[PDB]
């Protein structure tokens, strides 16, 4: 298969239990309160700080550098000015920093350090969903909290550099699929992005837990 269409079904069935986690399940009804969502958003801002941090390190690297587009896609800015809504002007003292992120973060690391083949599995799990359901959510998440559409406190979900998710994304898979790709390499990346989607769904576990 193509690494995009292989990606896709590596992950559809893990992709239904990630929806289905809890706290995924009370954000999707609207059930996302002020509290819950700081929490999820300092969270990522950790994981695409460190998944940006991989990138940037391995831009050049023939095995990740077809899928670098830091103008379009890259999360960090938008979510340190998320943070500074949400958390006030100081709010590098003030985010936490959960176990759960913590371990995301540390196999980003490890990934990008040691196993930078690998990363594509990271950067199509997040950006990808950040490009599809994270629109969505979005969506939900600013009739929830009642956030303006003007866009403050969500610049995490928007893209001003990318004028057609959808079109982005086809972009996207027709890039992945340019990767040279080794039987070897396809396996591990596949498992790969399975791993990364039971780190989110562990994050997700751990904050709903963090809550009540
Ligand atoms: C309840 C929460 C979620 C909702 C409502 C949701 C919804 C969706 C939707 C509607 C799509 C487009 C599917 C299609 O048309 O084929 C999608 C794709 C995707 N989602 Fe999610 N999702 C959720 C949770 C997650 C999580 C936790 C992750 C990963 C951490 C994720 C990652 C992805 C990825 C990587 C894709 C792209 C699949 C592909 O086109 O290859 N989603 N999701």
């Amino acid at each position: 298969q193509d690494l995009s269409e292989a990606l896709k079904e590596a992950t559809k069935e893990v992709h239904i239990r990630a929806e289905n986690s809890e706290f995924m399940r009370n954000f999707q009804k609207g059930q996302v309160s002020r509290e819950g969502f700081k929490l999820v958003m300092a969270s990522l801002y950790h994981i695409y700080t460190a998944l940006e941090e991989e990138i940037e390190r391995n831009k050049q690297n023939p095995v990740y550098a077809p899928l670098y587009f830091p103008e379009e896609l890259h999360r960090r800015a938008a979510l340190e000015q998320d943070m500074a809504f949400w958390y006030g002007p100081h709010w590098q003292e003030a985010i936490p920093y959960t176990p759960a992120t913590q371990h995301y973060v540390k196999r980003l690391h490890e990934v990008g350090g040691t196993h930078p083949e690998l990363l594509v599995a990271h950067a199509y799990t997040r950006y990808l969903g950040d490009l599809s359901g994270g629109q969505v959510l979005k969506k939900i998440a600013q009739k929830a909290m009642a956030l303006p559409s003007s866009g403050e406190g969500l610049a995490f979900f928007t893209f001003p550099s990318i004028d057609n998710p959808t079109k982005f994304k086809q972009l996207y898979r027709a890039r992945m699929n340019t990767l040279e790709m080794t039987p070897e390499v396809k396996h591990r990346v596949t498992e790969e992005a399975k791993t990364a989607f039971l780190l989110n769904i562990e994050l997700f576990e751990e904050l709903q837990a963090l809550l009540t």
